[PDB]
């Protein structure tokens, strides 16, 4: 996994069917991909610090906004 500022995490489900764990990566605490990540809510309303889990994929905009609301719920739900 390597990860982007400007891209929103993921979490789960690579095979594509459930994508959880989303946000955006604003602050990425690694140069390659390692968690821990700071982590924006955007469409949700918040900033924090979170822990993903496997199978972490990298999404965009259109990704980010209904998915982020409800895996956002999922991932920052604990490890915060």
């Amino acid at each position: 996994m390597h990860a982007k500022v400007g891209d929103y995490l993921v979490v789960k489900g690579t095979t594509t069917e459930r994508h959880d764990q989303h946000a955006e990566i604003i602050e990425v605490r690694s140069a390659d991909g390692s968690p821990p990540y700071v982590v924006r809510w955007l469409v949700n309303g918040h900033e924090t610090t979170v822990y993903p889990g496997s199978d972490a994929v990298v999404v965009t905009a259109t990704e980010h906004a209904e998915a982020e609301k409800r895996a956002a719920a999922r991932a920052g739900h604990a490890a915060t």
